[PDB]
């Protein structure tokens, strides 16, 4: 689904519904740009974080892809449902922050050759509001334009109290984005970064690292999300039957909601391989099964 | 006209002419901001090339003005140019620009369509890039810019109000980037724009002054329809669209209205009195060239 402003209040209820019924979701972004000026090297940890935060965190992330998949026993299959959500920091009053954001020429560039619609961030943009700017911003319909304008963070809201696992591919930037943009400003300090982290996302997983370590890493040449699916499809893997949500869309040009939706297929194969490795072997191993704990949350 | 990528090359002669025929013009321009971070001294030039110069100038409007003698009315054509800096490879610069929320809100409540910009942006290319890039995939590189140049070598007058902005983001996009020095900056404003031409540094000058209260386009233009001065007699060119949303081409079409009703109004300062005072008369020398 294609959620716009004027939109996005009838959808909110199936997008709930839809995190409710996961097992688990996959999340995906297209950014205004990556860097405005380095590649991004001789730095810690801590010194990456704050060089991304310089370079990095000046860029807009303003379509959110979301894919949530549901196991159905009956039938051995996961059932889908996946949005793209258009975001876009309007001001509510004159008394609001007035955000500057950078854009990349090459990015925007790229953005267009896949048929990107500009006119669905700029004009139709879904607005947000960080945890400060809700609760300093504080008849029928003035009730209503107020809790209108946080907006898209009533979706993070919910993915971070569902608990439930978000997956995504090479995922540090869709998560600094997210946290930066509808939760809290990023900090100075790397440490509490990864405080805020666990707030939004209790439970992460990132296909590109879960495909460049053991069993993984000795089988796959390319952890390009591209050649991950490409490669996925072929032993010792086995494809999932996946099959979308009755009234629903399904799946090509590259676009957040399609990206978070090839990541969970690759998630799945991966997570299913992992049952080889038992005895009796499972075909079908759960997001919430053990073998994929030692996978959760690194990114580190 | 709405001239975008795909239709640029094809209607590039009906520009040229249009020029070629004028007797002045008049710009506007859409930036993607124009704050950065302060709100709402002569070196202003350093302040605003630090907070103003990282925004895009992605929408020039152009109106072309000529006198029919034979009829005593002005005759106009409007263009819409969208660009974009589309790079030629990944090799060549990369531009990072600012974007303003709340200037594309703004934008946005005007109905601008922001598809013409970031996918159907013209390319342009500053002098330096088209010298140091040394066929015709090369000369549609260079793109908006040729239309600029254009501007440059008729050496007619070039009209904007409250333009200061509108000429950096043009000298700086299509040109050179800014200078150092604001000296070298006029130097560098002289040959993109020869003559030059503020209507609200006129309309705060005397003895616009003593009678205009209101210097703000919209208010200018309500005022110069009532007396002392008189609407100027004006058409749109046979087979051209002809004026509402503000938007860059309506601006410059409203701005090249102002300094007409201006221009004459000077007229009366003769005798016998003139009702038609020519963009070339001596009686406007001392507003060219200033805009601060």
């Amino acid at each position: 689904m294609e959620i716009i402003r004027s939109n996005f209040k009838s959808n909110l209820h199936k997008v709930y519904q839809a995190i409710e019924e996961a097992d688990f979701f996959a999340i995906d972004g297209e950014f205004s740009g990556i860097s405005d000026g380095p590649s991004v090297g001789f730095d810690t940890p801590e010194e990456r974080y704050q060089k991304l935060k310089k370079h990095s965190m000046d860029f807009l992330l303003f379509q959110f892809g979301l894919c949530t998949f549901k196991y159905d026993y009956t039938d051995s299959k996961y059932i889908t449902k996946s949005f793209n959500f258009y975001v876009f920091p309007k001001p509510f009053n004159r008394s609001s922050p007035d955000v500057k954001f950078v854009c990349q020429s090459s990015s925007i560039d790229f953005l267009a050759s896949q048929g990107f619609d500009f006119n669905k961030v700029f004009r139709n943009g879904i607005p947000y509001l960080n945890q400060e700017e809700e609760r300093q911003l504080r008849h029928a319909k003035e009730q209503e334009e107020l809790n209108d304008a946080v907006g898209f963070s009533r979706v993070i809201h919910a993915i971070a109290n569902s608990g439930k696992l978000v997956i995504g591919h090479n995922m540090l930037l869709d998560v600094m984005h997210t946290v930066h943009q509808f939760y809290c400003p990023l900090p100075a300090d790397l440490s509490e970064f990864k405080e805020m982290t666990t707030c939004v996302f209790p439970r992460l997983l990132d296909t590109k690292l879960m495909a460049s370590t053991q069993p993984f890493k000795d089988i796959i040449n390319n952890t390009s999300l591209a050649e991950l699916e490409k490669r996925l499809k072929e032993t010792p893997f086995n494809p999932p039957k996946v099959e979308s949500a009755e009234g629903f869309p399904s799946y090509q040009l590259h676009e957040a909601g399609y990206d978070a939706y090839i990541t969970g297929l690759c998630f799945i194969s991966m997570a299913n391989y992992l049952g080889s490795f038992l005895s009796p072997p499972k075909i079908h191993v759960s997001a919430r099964s053990k073998l994929i704990e030692p996978f959760f949350n690194k990114l580190f």
